[PDB]
């Protein structure tokens, strides 16, 4: 397959990136070094993941080593919910830049549509356990993102975990200056997202699929939960193609014209997950994988469900 997708800001984005949520800080520097050595050119980061400094050590070493040029990397980070304040967005972006050892990001996303009360805590709670909102809305936060483009800190801006009506709100913003380039959402065979994906694609937004393996290391996993990697129907498609189940799960979103960001800290898996450019799933394989949808989400959070902008009350 072509390795990059054209964004609506005119830049090209690698369709396969390395995820970094849950990558331990004592392992992620090596993971990113290995990833760059075996061909990855896109790293998905976030301030809330608490490991950007260590990701940055790897990026900087590989730039210094001249393994890669900065222009050939596509580095993504995300604005956390406690920084949806006009006066806090720039500093949040600059902290991420300083940690990652960069003078610009290729793409900066609003991590979740919901703003939370600023402060040290990433999830400020009231005494009954509900998150404490911010009064600032997705339109004013978007304007703040647009300023980052105009100041040279980021090349593209986008959104993450925005539902259909939230994307529409952004697109219908009075005075909109830059459209979102990307909406990064959970997507895999058990949460296939056809509705939201068609809406976004019809508007020229590129969709990035997160948790493409079903996030088996999510901290709230339960025994018994469905498991993509162990689903014998997916295993059978993989065997037919002489590939691993993970490789099928990565190739699947690629053939939907999505970007995909599997996470690993295991060097052999980092390499395995990149070897997805030399086979094709058939249309029948694709439709069969889509048939496994069950509307199952890795990423949801009860403490945030009353926030007025919590995204998963809407159907899509
Ligand atoms: N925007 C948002 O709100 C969100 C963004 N994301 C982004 O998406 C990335 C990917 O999603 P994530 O939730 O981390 O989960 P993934 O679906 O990428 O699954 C990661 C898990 O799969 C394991 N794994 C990786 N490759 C293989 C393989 N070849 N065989 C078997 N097991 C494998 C990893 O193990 P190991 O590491 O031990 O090798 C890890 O336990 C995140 O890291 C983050 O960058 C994710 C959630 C939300
Ligand atoms: O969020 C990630 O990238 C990966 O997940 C996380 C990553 C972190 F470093 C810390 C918390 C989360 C959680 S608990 N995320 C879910 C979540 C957060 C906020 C809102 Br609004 C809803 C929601 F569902």
């Amino acid at each position: 397959m072509a390795s990059r997708i054209l964004l609506n800001n005119g830049a090209k984005m690698p369709i396969l990136g390395l995820g970094t949520w849950k990558s331990p800080p004592g392992q992620v520097t090596e993971a990113v070094k290995v990833a760059i050595d075996v061909g990855y050119r896109h790293i998905d980061c976030a301030h809330v993941y608490q490991n950007e400094n260590e990701v940055g050590v790897a990026i900087q070493e590989k730039l210094r080593e001249q393994v890669v040029k900065r222009e050939e990397l596509f580095i993504v980070s995300k604005l956390w919910c406690t920084y949806h304040e006009k006066g806090l967005v720039k500093g949040a972006c600059q902290k991420t830049l300083s940690d990652l050892k960069l003078d610009y990001l290729d793409l900066y996303l609003i991590h979740w549509p919901t703003g939370f009360k600023p402060g040290k805590e990433f999830f400020p709670l009231d005494e009954s356990g509900n998150v404490v909102p911010s009064d600032t809305n997705i339109l004013d936060t978007w304007a703040a993102m647009e300023e980052l483009v105009d100041e040279g800190l980021v090349k593209a801006i986008g959104i993450s975990n925005f539902n259909h009506l939230q994307v529409e709100m952004i697109l219908n913003k009075p005075g909109l200056k830059y459209k979102p380039a990307v909406n990064q959402i959970e997507c895999h065979p058990y949460l296939t997202q056809e509705k939201l994906i068609q809406y976004c694609q019809s508007k020229g937004i590129v969709v990035t699929a997160y948790s493409p393996l079903g996030s088996p290391d999510r901290p709230w996993a339960k025994p018994e939960d469905p498991s993509l990697l162990e689903d014998p129907r997916i295993k059978a498609i993989a065997a037919k193609h002489n590939k691993t189940t993970a490789q099928v799960l990565i190739r699947f979103p690629m053939q939907r014209n999505l970007v995909v960001i599997p996470k690993s800290v295991t060097p052999e898996r980092i390499a395995e997950n990149f070897k997805v450019f030399d086979f094709e799933l058939s249309s029948q394989d694709m439709t069969t994988l889509l048939s496994y949808n069950r509307n199952w989400r890795v990423c949801a959070l009860l403490s945030c469900t009353s926030h007025k902008d919590y995204p998963f009350h809407e159907e899509f």
